[PDB]
């Protein structure tokens, strides 16, 4: 996929919001910054905007550690 800093994830399912304080992300979607909220609910970017929200029910800190570096 796109291993890279900051704590990032890999959606496991479809969402539909596309801009609503959530967005339509789809599966392997690849969003940046995260941190679970007020329960099951995550932050990070994911394209125009900038921190919104996933669900605990359909995100996961990539279930694939490893990583390399770029230059």
């Amino acid at each position: 996929g796109s291993p890279t800093f900051k704590c990032a994830v890999k959606a496991l399912f479809d969402y539909k919001a596309q801009r609503e304080d959530e967005l339509t992300f789809i599966k392997s979607a690849i969003i940046q910054n995260v941190e679970k909220q007020e329960g099951g609910w995550w932050r990070g970017d994911y394209g125009g905007k900038k921190q919104l929200w996933f669900p605990s029910n359909y995100v996961e800190e990539m279930v694939n550690p490893e990583g390399i570096h770029r230059d």
